[PDB]
C-alpha cells in the first residue's frame, strides 16, 4: 500500500487524475439546468470515464477506437433490423425475439477464433449495444432518439477522459520498451556472473525476465505506434521494430544462460578439487562477458553509436585462452585406460559441458552486436563523444 | 469459421445455449403484464446474461461469486454515505462529489497491486455501482427502490444464465486438466524422439506447450475447486493438487529436453561422420524414454495403479551401455598430442555435450515415477488388470 506509493509515484498521480476526471463530470451533472430527457439519461457520461481511462496514451486511443466500432456497427445493424421488423406486421415480437438468438450465436462463435483472443471487450460491447437498442425501443417505437441522445454523452465523457489524460502528466508506451530493453540487458548479465560464481562456489530472475516477455515487448510496441511524435522521438514513423529484433537477438544469449544454471541443479555433478583446475578461465570470461553487456546497455540508455575500438577483442582472447587451458588439461575429462563405474565417468564427464556452454554463449555474442548497429543506423543515434 | 466448428464441436453447443438463454430472458420480458416501474428496469436482465455466461461452471461461480460482493459492498456504502449526507444541510451536492473523489482513488490505488491482477473485473463493478447509486438517486431521494428491484432482475438473469448452463451439457474444468496432463506426457514424448532423430539425421511445440502452460494448469484447478462431485472424481475433496505436482515433475525434464533442442542450433558443430559412431546406443535410448512416457500418459488416462515389473529397468541398461560405448571411443572428444585451432578442438568436444545432457535426462526420469506413484495412492486408482 503505502509502501508500494513511496517506492512507484507513478501510481498515485494516475488514480488522482481519474478522481479529477470523475469530479468534474460530477460537478457538470449535478450543477446544469433541468430538462425532462437529460434528467434520467445523464448517468451514462459518468461511467464512460470509468471504462475509457486506461494507463497509457495508446492504449486508450486503440481501445477507444475498437470500441467505438462495436458500438456503431451494432446501433447501425440494430436500427436496420427494427426497421425491417414492421413488415411482418403479425409477428413483430417473433421476429424481434428470432434476431437475437441468431446475433447473439454468430457474436458468441466469432469470437472463439484463436486469432480474436484479445479482442473480446469489442464483442461484449457488440452484443450490449445490439440488445440494448431492440429491447430499448420497442415500447414507443422510438429507435433514432434513443442512440443520439445516448451517444453525445458518451463522447462527453471519453473527451474529458483524453484530455485529462493527454494534458496532466502523460505516460507514453514507448518510454516502457525503451526502459524494458536496458532493463533486460542487465539482468542478463546479472544472471551470468551468478551463475558462474555459484558454480565455482566452494541467477533466475534476470534471464526469467528476459526470457518471457516478448508478450510484453509487443504489446507495448502496438500500442506506441498510435501515439503523436514527442520527446526525444520525434518522426512520422519510429523504428519500434528494431527494439524488439535486438531484444530477441538479447535472449537467444539468453538461452544459454538457462542451460548453464540448469547444469548446476544437475543430478550429476563433477568433483570440486576438478573444477578448481580451470578456476583462473571461467571468472575471467564471466567478467567480460558482463562488461560487454553493460557497456551495450548504457550506450543504448544514452543514445549513442558505438565508437570504432571493437568490443569483442578481449573476450575473444578470453575464450581462446579458455581452449588451450581445456587443450592442455584433457586428461582430467575421460579415461584413457579403457580405450580401445559409469558414475564417476559422467561426473567427469559433466566439466566439458559447462564449459562447452559458455564457448557456445561466447560464440554467440556477436549477434547481439549486429543487430545493435542496424538498430543505430535506422535511427539516428547522435555520435560518440 | 466452419472448418473450426467441424473440427471441435465444443464450441457450437455454447453458443446455442447462449441464445436459448438469451431468447428465454426475451420471451420473458415480451410477454409480461404491464407496469409502470418495469417498463423502464425491464432490460437490466438480458444484460446480465451477457456478463455471466463463462465457458466452464467453475469460473461461472467464482466470478459471480467475486461480483455478487461487490456489487452488494458498494450498494451498502453508496447507502450509508448518502444517508450521512444529509447532516451537511447547506452543501449536500459538495459532499457527495467529494466522495466520488476519494472513492475513486482509493478504488484505483487498490487494483493496482501486483496481487490483485486478476480481479479488476470486481473493482469495476464496485467503482460502476457506488457511481450509479449516488449520481441516480439525488433527484426524487430514493435509495432504497433503485437498488431492490434493480437486484431482483439481476437475480433473475443470473438464475436462468447458471440453470440453462448446468443443465444442457455442461463442460468441467477438471476435465480439461486431467486431459491437459495427458496431452503433454505424449508431446515430450515426441519431442524426444524427434530431437534425437534429428541430430543424427545426415521438436519444438511439444516441449514449449509443456513448460508453458503452469498458468493454465491453476487457473484450471483454482475453477475445479467450485464444482459439485460427479462422474469418476466422485469424493468430497478430490486430490486435483497432485496432477500439478505431475506436471511440474514432467516439466523439470522438458528443460533437458529443451537443452537438448538448444544443442542442435549451436553453432559449433561436431563432424557428422563421428555422430555416426554413436547412432545405435542414442537410438536405443530415445526409443526406450518415448515408451515409458507413452506408457505413463496411457497409465494416467485409464486410471489404473502400476504394475509389478519395474518400468525402468530398459533404460537404465540402454544407459550403461551408452556409458560404455562413450568410454571405449573418448580418443575422439579430445586430443591428447596436446596433453602436459580452437574451432576443431570446440566441435570435438560439442558431442560429449549432447551425450551428457541425454544421460541426465535418463536420470531425471525417476521423479516423474515417484510422483504418480503418490498421485496414485492419494487418490483411489483402480487395480490393474
Ligand atoms: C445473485 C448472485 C449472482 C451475482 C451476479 C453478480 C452481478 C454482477 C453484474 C452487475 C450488473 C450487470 C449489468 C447490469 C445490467 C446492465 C444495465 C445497467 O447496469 O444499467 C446501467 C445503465 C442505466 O440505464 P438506465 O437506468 O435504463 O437509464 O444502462 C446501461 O446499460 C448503459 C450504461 C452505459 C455506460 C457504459 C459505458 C459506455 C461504453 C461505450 C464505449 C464506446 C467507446 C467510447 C467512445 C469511443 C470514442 C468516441
Ligand atoms: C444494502 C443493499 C445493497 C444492494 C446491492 C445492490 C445495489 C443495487 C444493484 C443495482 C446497482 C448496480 C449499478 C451498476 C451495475 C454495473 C453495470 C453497469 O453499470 O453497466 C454495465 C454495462 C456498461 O459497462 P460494461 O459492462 O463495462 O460494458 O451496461 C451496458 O450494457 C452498456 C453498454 C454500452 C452499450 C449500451 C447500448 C447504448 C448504445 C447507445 C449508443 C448507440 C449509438 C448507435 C449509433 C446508431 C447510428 C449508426
Amino acid at each position: 500500500a503505502w509502501e508500494m506509493g513511496v517506492s512507484d509515484p507513478r501510481k498515485i498521480v494516475f488514480s488522482a487524475k481519474i478522481g479529477l476526471a470523475l469530479t468534474i463530470v460530477a460537478l457538470l451533472i449535478f450543477y446544469q439546468e433541468p430538462n425532462p430527457d437529460l434528467s434520467r439519461y445523464s448517468v451514462w457520461a459518468i461511467l464512460t470515464v470509468v471504462v475509457v481511462f486506461e494507463f497509457t496514451i495508446g492504449a486508450t486511443l486503440s481501445k477507444g477506437f475498437n470500441r467505438a466500432l462495436g458500438t456503431l456497427s451494432a446501433g447501425g445493424l440494430a436500427l436496420g433490423m427494427a426497421e425491417l421488423s414492421t413488415l411482418f406486421g403479425d409477428w413483430e415480437e417473433i421476429f424481434c425475439t428470432l434476431s437475437i438468438f441468431c446475433i447473439g450465436f454468430l457474436a458468441t462463435f466469432m469470437k472463439l477464433y484463436p486469432s480474436m483472443k484479445a479482442y473480446e471487450y469489442g464483442f461484449r460491447v457488440f452484443l450490449l449495444t445490439y440488445c440494448y437498442i431492440l429491447i430499448s425501443g420497442f415500447r414507443t417505437g422510438q429507435f433514432i432518439e434513443v442512440a443520439i441522445s445516448r451517444f453525445l454523452l458518451i463522447a462527453l465523457g471519453a473527451g474529458v477522459s483524453l484530455g485529462v489524460n493527454m494534458f496532466i502528466y502523460p505516460i507514453w508506451a514507448g518510454e516502457d520498451l525503451h526502459n524494458l530493453v536496458v532493463k533486460n540487458f542487465m539482468n542478463v548479465a546479472t544472471s551470468l556472473e551468478g551463475c558462474v560464481n555459484g558454480y565455482l562456489r566452494c541467477v533466475y530472475k534476470g534471464y526469467r525476465s528476459a526470457v518471457e516477455s516478448t508478450s510484453q515487448e509487443e504489446s507495448l510496441m502496438s500500442f506506441a505506434i498510435w501515439e503523436p511524435p514527442h520527446g526525444p522521438y520525434k518522426s512520422f514513423n519510429y523504428p519500434w521494430k528494431n527494439y524488439v529484433k535486438l531484444s530477441g537477438a538479447l535472449k537467444h544469449c539468453a538461452f544459454t544462460v538457462m542451460a548453464l544454471h540448469g547444469c548446476i541443479l544437475s543430478e550429476i555433478q563433477a568433483p570440486e578439487e576438478r573444477r578448481q583446475v580451470f578456476r583462473q578461465e571461467l571468472q575471467r570470461v564471466g567478467v567480460e562477458g558482463a562488461k560487454l553487456l553493460r557497456e551495450l546497455g548504457e550506450k543504448v540508455k544514452k543514445m549513442e553509436k558505438l565508437g570504432p575500438v571493437d568490443l569483442l577483442f578481449e573476450v575473444h582472447l578470453a575464450a581462446e585462452e579458455l581452449q588451450h587451458k581445456i587443450d592442455k588439461k584433457s586428461y582430467l575429462l575421460v579415461n584413457s585406460e579403457c580405450w580401445e563405474k559409469t558414475y564417476e565417468s559422467a561426473s567427469a564427464l559433466s566439466l566439458a559441458t559447462f564449459a562447452s556452454l559458455l564457448i557456445e554463449f561466447v560464440a554467440r555474442l556477436q549477434n547481439v552486436v549486429d543487430a545493435f548497429k542496424e538498430l543505430s543506423q535506422k535511427a539516428n543515434f547522435k555520435e560518440p563523444e
